[PDB]
Parts: structure tokens; C-alpha cells; sequence
């Protein structure tokens, strides 16, 4: 292989040969290629139209190279809950209050995330902001998991080698293929989730990569563009189970949620998204607790689909009653409070 | 603008606006892109496939860098006989035999050039190995049109700021827009060429670039892929001149052209190109002198278009009899001899 070949092919509009993506990834992961080659093939690939079997070789080299939790310390049936990102829209951190309600209503929870890119607060700055340490390396993130409940693997901690990547992707700014690897490389290698897409034409792609893994998760984007299931409107989402993809249309109006407006959702920095936080697991109702309550339902559909006999309207119906009631036992305020302890006590 | 603003118009497979390319070309001509940046917009933009305002803004900002030569040192009818390069045919140098002859058929020529980039010896390597100068300021420059009848402008000696751009273009291998770039920005601004093309799916857009400055140009596409006029089999040519541009299927059987081997036409190092110019300019006859008086006589077809009444069956027929004349009284060996003597006595 060659990246005049690669890139040429790509250029060509034309799908890579087995194993080329992956040769590709391995050479930036291992410092080989230069910034110029990295941007050209992340937009290359992006403009042919990638592929499942392309992305499942980008995130499989990933894989391959990042740091592993150890041994026998993930439950087979652990959840992330994680978006791409990149909605333009600079919301609450939805994704990271949904994993705190899952986690307090007792589904093992390993997420993956990272610091703002565009946004003003990322899940990993507002988890800071709460006092909860992100940079945990494997064993204190595995111990984390089996102590609280929770644990949260921060992208770059476990994925050293992807810093050449990473400076690239800030460099030329335009969202590409790399923006899906996120959510597809969580370490702990949970087998199912609640996987937020900003882009509306590569959701489909990412759902064929978790297809082809066999995990049960739903991908989702929210009719008005969020990388969350919105309230404001319908959301697409592609069904990953049993190593297929089907394409849903969902309304939470179905389940009598009443419409928010996008405003309502609106986020800021780190300190107003960790209140944002505090109040919703204090029990604060309006449009936030309705948004967090729905996402925390849709990664326990998830988890339940980790079981050939789960039904989609009982197992939606049982989500929102247990994400509902780890809110209002408080379950989840005091969850983040031991989580927040945990760190501070290693 | 900025970066995300143009290279997200590109992916989302949208031309650019009026000024957004060259705003991009200044960025990289002043040394402002980083590399990825580069290579994200030279890739992107021939993904999306540019459109002839896009390249005519790239090359107008080259030529607005560019060192200019004196002025009233060109003649108003001076020609250029150059290519993309990028065939993979490795040939030995026609465009380069063709300016001489032209040259010595008394149109005055402006050659623009450059180092090999994939083939063995491109033309300026083949120059360097005649004894002709490739390394003269714009003075010298034109004092070598004024006193020979040819002047040769190495690309970079005159386009100094493109040399970030030129880096990318040999870190990604892949042919982009960019190789589009060097026909088109001669620093002495003939208004004449024989341009040739080795990507058919872009010969139409340099036609139009061509067209936008009113020049009297052929852009050349051999049909079995050189960007020269081929002796091998049709090629396809499209012909500007007064603003507009036509596409025409040329077949050199039509002038007694016997058919030649892509195999009798393959170069070799620079040393053995050179002797290949020696053994046409000496009259040795067989298909390398045909490919060669064939474009010389494209040439002088485009510096008849100059003229609004030039017709184009009469117009080949003489450019024919003057390019053969032009080697066969000696005096194309003559020039390039005087050539030589030029630089040798600055
Ligand atoms: O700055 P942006 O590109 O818009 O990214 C917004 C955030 O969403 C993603 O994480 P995640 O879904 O884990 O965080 P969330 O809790 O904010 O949803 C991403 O890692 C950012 O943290
Ligand atoms: O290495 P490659 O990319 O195949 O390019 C072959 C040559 O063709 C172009 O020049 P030009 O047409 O001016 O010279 P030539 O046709 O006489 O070689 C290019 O600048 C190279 O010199
Ligand atoms: C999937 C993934 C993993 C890590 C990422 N970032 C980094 C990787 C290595 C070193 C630093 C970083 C960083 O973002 O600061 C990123 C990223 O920021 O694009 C994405
Ligand atoms: C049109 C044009 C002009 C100059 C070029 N190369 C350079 C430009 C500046 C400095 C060095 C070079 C070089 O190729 O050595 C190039 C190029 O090599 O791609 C193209
Ligand atoms: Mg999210
Ligand atoms: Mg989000
Ligand atoms: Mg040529
Ligand atoms: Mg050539």
C-alpha cells in the first residue's frame, strides 16, 4: 500500500480494497504520516462516501492501539452513552446527565468522551466542573465501574496515539469521517449504547459498524440536528440488533412529552452546564429533566436490547419509569456525590 | 472567510463564491495555510470538480505573486508549449522539442517549466542537460527571447510563494486542481499556447480559464492519455479563441500520420532525453520527429488564432510546413546551438 493509491482510489470515487482504511489509520497512528497526508485522506474519504467496512477499519486500528481496560473488569452487558458531537448548537451536556441517571438506575456504565470541540462545554468539561476526576488511566477507570457504577474513559488518556489525527481534525475545522470515531472507540468495548450522530448521512454508516460488532445500540439524530434524541421534534434512529440496521422515525410526543423549544435547551460554560446538571438530579422539572429523562430511557432500551426477547414500545416503557425514578429517589444526586467522592478518596 | 467555511462549502459538493477560492490561494501564498489546511482545500476542491471561475481565481492569485518580466519585454504574440505532466507515460520531452521548433520558425516563445515529477526527466531537467540555462531572472529572461527567439521560465525562480503548496502537492502524490496550475500561470502572460492536459476530466476547465483571459489557445488530451498531442491515435482538443471554447476529436492520419507505438515514444533519464533533442533537431526521422512537428505545428495554430480570420485546415497545413522547414534548413539546431551560446555569455 501507498497513499498516492489510497488517495488516488478515493479520488476516483471509488469504495478502498480490504484493508487499505486500515493500513491508512495504522500509518497515522504510528506517526508515519505526514499532517497533509491525514487531512487528504480524512476529507477524501469523507467527499467518496465512506463505507461500514471502511469506518470499522479506522475504528478497528484504533482499537487495536489504544490502552485496554483490564481483564474481566467490564460487565458484558456495560452501556456508553456518546455523541459525535458537532451539531452547532451548543446544548446542555444531555449525554453525560442520561449516563448518570442509566448508571444510578443500576446499568453499568462505561462512556467515552472528550473536552468541547465547537460547543462551549463538553461532557468532559462539565464532568470537571462537577468535581469528578476524567483523567482516570484503565484499572482506576475499571475500579471506578465496580465501586460506583460508573466510569468515564477520557478519549485522549486512551488514545495516545491519535494526537497527530487530533491536531489535524482542529486544523482544517470541516466536520469529516473522523468525527464518527469517537462514539466507535470507547476502550472498554461496551457492547451496547445510546450513539448521538450530528450528521444526518453518515448515522446510517456508524449503525453498520455497531451492526457488524453484533452490539445493540441505537443511533440517533434529532430532527432539528442535535446529536441527542431532542425533544423539540422527531429523531431518526437506526436500531442496531442482531447484526442488522432499521431506520426509525421517533417522537416522544408518543410517550407525552410535550414539545420544547431548541432555546430551552441551550447550554453555556462548564460552571452554568455543571448547574444545569445539579439542578435536573435535583429534581427540577421542565424541558432539560424531560431531554435527560428521554436519552436515559433510549440507552436502557439499548441495554435491553442486549436480549433477543425485548419488546420496543415495554422496554421504552420501562426505560422512562427507571430513569424517572432514579431521578426522583435520588439515586442519581447521590450517585455523582459518591462518584464525585471516589475520585477525591484514591 | 475562513477555512471551515470554504472547505464546508467543498464537502457539501458546492462551488465556492466569488472570491472564496482566491481568498484560499492568498492564505496559501503567503504563507498563512498550515499543511492540512492545503491539502484539505486541494483535495476537496477536486472532489467537488471545479468550475473555470474557481482555477481562474487560484491562477490569478499566482500571477499576482509572481515575478513579472520587464516591461514591454514580451512580444504580443508570444507563445507557450507546456502540459500538466502527470500522464505516467514517462515520454521523452515533446513540449520542450515542439517550443524549439516553434521557436525557430520565428514565433516567439515563452516556455514555462518545471522539474520531473513522476517521469524520469521533465523538461527543465532535459534543458539543464543541453547546456540551456533554467535558472535566469526575469531580466535575463527576456533578454533570452529578445536576442534568441525563446525565453525559458523555471516555475520556481518565478513563483517563489507557491513553495508550501508545491510541498503538499509531493507529500499526497494524487493529482488535484493544483496540477492544473502550472500552464496556467506563465509569469510572462503569452496570450498563446499548445496546453496539454493529462486529466480528461479537467481539460475543459483550463479551456475556460483560457477562455475568461481571451487567449488563443488548444488545450490537447491524447485519447490514449498523453497531455500532448498524440501520434499513437485521436486526441481530443478544445480549441479557444475569441471568448469561446469547442471541443474537437483530432486524427493526425488525416495529415499522412503514420500510427506510432505509445513504446516508440519513452524516455529515458535526462541525459538520454537530451540526445533524443539532438537526434530530431539533426533530422533523424521515424515517430519521435513526427510527435514533435505535429505539436509544433499545434502551436503555430494557436499563434494564427491570434487572428480572427485564421482558418483551420489552411492553419495546419502551414504550421506543418513550417515546423518540418524549421528542422530541416537547421535552423531549430541552430537555435538551440545559439541558445546554449546565450547563457553561457551572460
Ligand atoms: O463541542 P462539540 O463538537 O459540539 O461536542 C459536544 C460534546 O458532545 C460529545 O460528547 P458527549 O456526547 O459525551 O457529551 P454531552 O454530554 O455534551 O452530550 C463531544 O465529545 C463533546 O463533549
Ligand atoms: O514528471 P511528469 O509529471 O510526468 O511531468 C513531465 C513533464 O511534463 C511537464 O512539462 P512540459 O510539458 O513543459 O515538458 P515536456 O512535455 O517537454 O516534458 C512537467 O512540468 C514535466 O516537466
Ligand atoms: C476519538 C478521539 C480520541 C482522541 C482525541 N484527541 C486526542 C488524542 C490524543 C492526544 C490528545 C487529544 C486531544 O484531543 O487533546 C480525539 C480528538 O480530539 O479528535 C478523538
Ligand atoms: C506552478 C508551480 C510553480 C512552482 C512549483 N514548485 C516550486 C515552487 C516554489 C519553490 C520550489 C518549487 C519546487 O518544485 O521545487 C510547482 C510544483 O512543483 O508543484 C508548480
Ligand atoms: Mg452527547
Ligand atoms: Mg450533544
Ligand atoms: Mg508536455
Ligand atoms: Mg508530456
Amino acid at each position: 500500500p501507498s497513499w498516492p493509491q489510497i488517495l488516488g482510489r478515493l479520488t476516483d470515487n471509488r469504495d478502498l480494497a480490504r484493508g487499505q482504511a486500515a493500513w491508512a489509520m495504522d500509518q497515522i497512528m504510528t506517526g508515519n504520516a505526514r499532517p497533509a497526508q491525514i487531512a487528504a485522506f480524512a476529507v477524501a474519504m469523507t467527499m467518496k462516501a465512506p463505507t461500514a467496512d471502511e469506518v470499522g477499519e479506522l475504528a478497528g486500528v484504533m482499537l487495536s492501539h489504544a490502552h485496554p481496560l483490564p481483564a474481566d473488569t467490564v460487565p458484558d452487558d456495560a452501556v456508553d452513552v456518546v455523541g459525535t458531537g458537532g451539531d452547532g448548537v451548543n446544548t446542555v451536556n444531555l449525554s453525560t446527565m442520561a449516563a448518570i441517571v442509566v448508571a444510578a438506575a443500576g446499568v453499568p456504565v462505561v462512556k467515552h468522551g472528550n473536552r468541547a470541540a465547537s460547543s462551549l462545554s463538553g461532557g468532559a468539561d462539565t464532568l470537571e466542573a462537577l468535581g469528578v476526576r476524567i483523567d482516570l488511566g484503565p484499572d482506576l477507570v475499571a475500579r471506578s465501574l465496580a465501586e460506583v457504577g460508573i466510569g468515564f474513559c477520557f478519549a485522549p488518556r486512551f488514545h495516545p496515539s491519535y494526537r497527530h489525527a487530533a491536531a489535524v481534525r482542529r486544523e482544517i475545522g470541516v466536520p469529516t469521517v473522523f468525527n464518527l470515531l469517537g462514539p466507535l472507540t470507547n476502550p472498554a468495548r461496551p457492547r451496547a449504547g445510546l450513539i448521538g450522530c450530528a450528521f444526518a448521512d453518515l448515522a446510517e454508516v456508524m449503525a453498520g459498524v455497531f451492526a457488524a460488532r453484533r452490539s445493540s445500540v441505537l443511533v440517533v439524530h434529532g430532527d432539528d440536528g442535535l446529536d441527542e434524541l431532542t425533544t423539540t421534534t422527531t429523531s431518526t434512529i437506526w436500531r442496531v440488533a442482531a447484526g442488522s440496521v432499521d431506520k426509525l422515525t421517533f417522537d416522544p410526543a408518543g410517550f407525552g412529552f410535550a414539545r420544547a423549544q431548541l432555546d430551552q435547551l441551550a447550554g453555556g460554560d462548564a460552571q452554568a452546564n455543571a448547574a444545569a446538571v445539579r439542578a435536573v438530579l435535583g429534581g427540577a422539572r421542565g424541558p432539560v429533566r424531560d431531554a435527560v429523562v428521554l436519552n436515559a430511557a433510549g440507552a436502557i432500551v439499548a441495554h435491553a436490547g442486549l436480549s433477543s426477547r425485548a419488546e420496543w414500545l415495554p422496554a421504552w416503557e420501562e426505560g422512562l419509569r427507571r430513569a424517572s425514578a432514579a431521578i426522583d429517589t435520588g439515586a442519581a444526586e447521590q450517585l455523582l456525590a459518591r462518584w464525585v467522592r471516589f475520585g477525591r478518596q484514591i
